[PDB]
């Protein structure tokens, strides 16, 4: 039928955050008891439904660390050298429990400049010393306590060098090391084989961060999860190869129109080369686009086109979809594949987040709410946000998350939701007019 | 059918006050002749459809007194010691006609400090004196006129002490006492049995407040009605027990989500222990929630979630229902039980109140409109309002009520409503756009 | 069916001026050629569809005169003494051609104070003199030209007194008198019978106002049309009796709720006593109300409740109907009776007027647009408007009318309407959103 | 059926730019590869879908030149003398390649004042000299290089006069002349027949403007396209006759209500006299109006009534149609005739343009966006805009076009549109609320 596309032009209708409210429901569950955890895949498991945007004013290593510590996930932005980005990922992966199975080491023949680089780069504060690279046999350890008395860093590890050291067998756990470090009063516990060949290193920091950040989102090895953004370019594979060597949990293929053919192609290509890699692809606003990314191999779909708070797409190109309808239409399609969606853009308040999750999104992604947080890249106080603009300095990330998560639990309480799955599946909205929205804020 | 909850997510629609207008109708009744009285139960009968909110910036004894005097009802807030709240209720119950059947008394052996406490506490200004507590036989009365000549309050009632006194038999009425007090020129008329044992006390104040506040809402004994708020906590029963000893007319079980299981439980528990007690339960926005509270034993339902003028629920949790739809959906369910609903929150103008009552609510409850009234707890002039904020100092309660009630009678006139029942049942609305609302205010 | 009133409560929907636009149509007729005349009854025929409101800040004699001169109609407001209002009507009726069939006269025995009163009261500037009241035989005429030379007004008409005078037979017309006054160079032309008994008077002013205001709306005798407001009170009949003696064309029974029984009663009563009188009754917003007023005998219906620019009805009582829907629903009912409606309130711009007339109204009524006009009661420049408020000083009425009528002709041009009947009957609207209205103004 | 027009009065609904967004679609085509060209007729072919409005604050010769150079089209406004307007058209037609087939020439007997007039008028900078008008035989050429050494312009061409000159045969092309002018180092290349009779002239400017403005919209002869506005008046034919002599590509019959009979008549009359002329007729908002203009002979239809940014039509006459619905309803009708429509008025941003083109318009017309551009008629910096108002000074036209066209290509990218035909035909919208529009801008 020739005329259908023409006749249907104005037919569709969509809703944004301010058009609706969640409707209260029978609830046996209190806000404090609800579970806010979400699984994006078996290798990607968040304790809070939050991701910081890959954007140069939002997410670099310090941020990805702070996010993961809270149960969420950072995405390292791509506006940096590939070597730089892989390095940013490595810094997040090795922040805690990173040298347990893959330790750095020095030899007596290195300078102390080498020690200070490693401790500085990874924030570890102790370094193992082996006889030689080939042998892998550990002789001595140089640490932060040792650095204090060293005036010149040009001198070799031999000079400022032992005694017997307390070392433990490989596959020693944190709770095991906790007692050893405690019994013997050490802050560093190297791990060797039966031959005394260096295998790994455990520090008290690997211990106390576990205590201090119990909701941390971590891989199986116990290291902080991290994502990274990759464009669709000739550069794409090379960059991914380097990040994968990095061990970063997920790659986000971030483009403006995710329903283009060039993007489907690249997904197909990356899935082929990395069958187990977490591939987050976006951005899409439709069910058809969502279906195409999933059949291309995306294991997560990122959603929204136009809704961003700095996004000029609507005004300049006339293009976009109201975010809740976007999330809803996408989630409707992704649901049939057991595929999670991310809600990307448009979220001003904690209530918006709750609505995004109740319209079907597994996680939400925030740029601007995080832009003035202490841990973000930038330096009353002020900090920049670009895609150009400004937002107040918000203090440490943790305070913003707490109010977000607190809003989420209250909302879950009103809806009677023990967990996010229940919410996505059971929550009902009610549409309201502009005048309906005027009371909502008071 | 597995998919119904998902498909229906965005289906519902709701209206607030500004979306609608009452439509004029055939009217034989003038605003001055209409009846604004409402019955919440046989033991709770208002002459005006207004309740002051249990809130620490709105309602304590002075307020509950002023409300009841106007035909409405105060709810003592729960942000106080239980002993304190029971005492606040007692002050309202004994404001007028309170010692008629349950008198306080002293003995010649008390000090005058005791007299000044009682007169001060209850604003009565005369105190009966009996020989002894066991005997109950009245000897003398100490009053405000007597206090003037007393310099030291440490002295006993014996010293500043009689002559024969004019006393009347129990079950003497106000209109009877009016003539006696008038014939003999006394302001105090104690009541004894045939043995001269003290039974009660009547004062001219019990008389002239009847004259001065003819619309007063009162129990069968003729004392001002009062409510009290109770949370859902381990504290709940103990607090209620004390208030019931107080004789307060109604308890309001006030929680944020009234459709939770913990709230239904507590209602069931209180109804069991107090089969005749007025239990106002809330807050709910749905018919299902309304049904559950009624079957739990609530004899009044309080409505609205999100609409409050300080309420951040909408923004922080994303949760709420547009107030008129809320009231309408609740009233639709409660109607089948012969159960009244209260409209709680969102009312800015007298016209909003009229609309709330025409959408099915029996009474409305107001926090903010009363927050700067003289009788409210706080101290140009200024007074605080929190759930933090401010509202102009409005003068005495009576002036705000008069314009509210005047708006209500005009509205009833336009709709042709002789009484509130007719209004609830017959009144029709018309929906308008935002531009429709722009003319409405001019 | 018991439940219908409850279920239908929120069903109705309504539109105001800003929700819609008139849709352009095939047009063979230019704005200058269209006819803006309207017939409210055979005795009430306007050359422009405009009425000035009976309101103390809008319409008194000066205004009713200015309106009628433009083809419209003034309504003298009722906030004045009945004698005062009848006098205001008489001033409008006698402004031009008023003493042609019912002349005032003096006798030689009156003082000149009497002459100056009459000329001053009615702005006529000549007065006939008869021998005696019984006889009616005219002797001399005293005029403005004569007053100049008179220092003391206490002196009798005898003193400052003749010669033969040029007089004409009764039923002399204006065009006849035009030539006589011209041929003989007189400004005053008395009219007598064959016996020389005074019958009427014609002046050059009666002539030149016809020239100067060709669109004037006039009765059969050629005097300016005038209306008057009457309340529903015990006062009503007495006031009407006096106005009818006045000869005022129409009475407006103006009340807040025209669908009340007391108003239907009064209409029935006035129609009975004055079978030919023009009775404008209001105000109503519904078809049912409209039907009741017509069957009570109203020959015009006035419409709108809430739309007034000073009207607080919406906010205070919650009551009203969006004006276009009001006019449309009323016009739909009145049409079946051949009955015209007036659109009363809400009109900010000339475009609103065009829309009001295209929604079915015969005429529109304006308070606020006329409030600062020179001819209005009040005294940069400033003038008050109450029902309290302010509006810029607009200059003479004629300038405001011209832009109104110019807007009306343009609108009629776009719709292809040769006359108002075509417009009412054929014009189509298109509904738009708030954003649709944002472009409309630029 | 008598009552249909009355019942349907409020039935229609319409949308403007801010009510909607284009929905992203499968896209294989990048913004840089899309084609923005449009054909209004075989003789009217634009490289960009833009027309500058015939308005005295927007388009005169300088503007029509700048527009055409960019691939768009200027319409010379009619608020000028007919001789003046024909002259403005001639200036645009002869800006480049204009004297190739119809050269101006002088004789040795003219003064230099004549030379300076021609070079000044047409910006050509060389003038051919023939022996005599009858003969047409070229003797010498006077140019800009020659003017430098001439102090007095009163002297004849004979004085300041040869040598042999390098001339080429008629039908020489630009690419041919490019090499000649290059090989011989000349900037002027006259064209003669075998007899040495002057036929045309080619300059280096005719060459380098081709290089400098590759997207230029030109006729078959290679001269810049130009339009002109004509009113509907007695003046109409005479004016058109003169413009056609001008060779201007299109005439725009511009009136306020294009659905009037006088406008259909004039179209019929002009089509009869000029069967091949491009006739752009407007303005219309309906399909019925659109059909009537096409059957009258309009080969392009211009659309919108009310949407203009200075247009008071909505407010003053109450008349208009929301622009997208207007364009859509018109395009729906015009499509059946293979007829293009122009979207005229209402466009604030590049996104609005994209939406106008996706609602079915072939081209859009802009007044206000171009009003402060350097090339516009008027003289921080400031420039006026009237239909009275102001708009910032925008710099040269080219910068505004580039952002417009860049917005258009992005939008086309999101929709997957290789060309404008695909866009018109396949693009889908989604309607949003006012709150939906609040996020769109951030
Ligand atoms: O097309 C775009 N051009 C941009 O310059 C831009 N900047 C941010 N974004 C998107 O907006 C998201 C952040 O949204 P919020 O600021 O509301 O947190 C981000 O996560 C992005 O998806 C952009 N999209
Ligand atoms: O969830 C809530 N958190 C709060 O801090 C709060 N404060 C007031 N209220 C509710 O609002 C009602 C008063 O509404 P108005 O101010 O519009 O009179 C009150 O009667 C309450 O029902 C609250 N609800
Ligand atoms: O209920 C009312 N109380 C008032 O104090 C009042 N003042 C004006 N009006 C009505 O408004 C009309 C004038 O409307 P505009 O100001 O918009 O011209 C008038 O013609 C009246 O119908 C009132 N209605
Ligand atoms: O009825 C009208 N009276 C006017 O004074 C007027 N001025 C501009 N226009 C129209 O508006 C168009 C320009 O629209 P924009 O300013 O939004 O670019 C123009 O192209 C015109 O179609 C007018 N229409």
């Amino acid at each position: 039928q020739s005329n259908a596309m023409w006749e249907s032009k104005f037919v569709k209708e969509g809703l944004t955050f301010d058009d609706v409210l969640l409707v209260p429901a029978k609830s046996d569950v209190l806000p404090r008891e609800v579970s806010v955890k979400t699984v994006l895949s078996e290798s990607l498991q968040l304790n809070i439904p939050l991701i910081s945007a890959g954007m140069d004013t939002v997410t670099e290593a310090d941020m990805a660390i702070a996010m993961a510590r809270q149960g969420g996930l950072g995405i390292i932005h791509k506006n940096m050298s590939i070597e730089q980005q892989a390095e940013q990922v490595d810094k997040v992966k090795r922040s805690e429990s990173g040298v347990i199975s893959d330790p750095f080491f020095l030899t007596p023949e290195h300078q102390v400049y080498d020690a200070e680089h490693l401790m500085g780069k990874y924030r570890i504060s102790g370094v193992p010393v082996v006889n030689n690279l080939d042998e892998r046999k550990l002789v001595g350890i140089i640490t932060n306590r040792d650095m204090r008395f060293i005036q010149d860093y040009s001198i070799k590890i031999s000079d400022v060098m032992k005694e017997q050291l307390i070392t433990a067998p490989v596959g020693t756990t944190l709770s095991e090391a906790e007692k050893i470090l405690q019994k013997y009063k050490i802050e560093k516990l190297p791990l060797v084989d039966n031959n005394g060949v260096l295998q790994g290193l455990i520090t008290i920091k690997d211990i106390e961060k576990v205590i201090e950040f119990p909701n941390s989102a971590k891989d199986k090895q116990g290291r902080l999860l991290v994502g990274a953004a990759v464009g669709v370019t000739a550069d794409a594979m090379t960059r991914i190869d380097a990040l994968v060597k990095a061990s970063v949990d997920a790659i986000v293929l971030d483009t403006a129109h995710g329903h283009s053919q060039g993007v489907i192609d690249k997904v197909k290509e990356v899935r082929a080369k990395y069958p187990s890699l977490n591939i987050i692809a976006g951005n899409v606003a439709t069910a058809e686009a969502t279906k195409a990314l999933i059949e291309a191999g995306a294991n997560v779909v990122k959603v929204g086109i136009g809704p961003g708070s700095i996004c000029t797409t609507r005004v300049v190109a006339g293009v976009g979809v109201p975010q809740l309808t976007a999330v809803y239409d996408c989630a409707t399609e992704a649901r049939k594949h057991g595929i999670p969606v991310i809600a990307d853009g448009g979220i001003k308040y904690s209530g918006d987040m709750v609505k995004a999750l109740a319209a079907g999104a597994h996680v939400v992604m925030l740029g601007s709410m995080f832009a003035g947080v202490a841990e973000s890249p930038g330096e009353r106080q002020f900090k920049v946000y670009r895609g150009e603009g400004r937002v107040p300095y918000k203090g440490p990330l943790a305070d913003t998350v707490h109010q977000l998560v607190g809003g989420l639990r209250a909302g879950m309480g009103y809806c009677g939701a023990q967990d996010l799955e229940f919410l996505r599946e059971n929550a009902q909205f009610i549409r309201m007019s502009g005048a309906g929205l005027l009371e909502s804020h008071p």
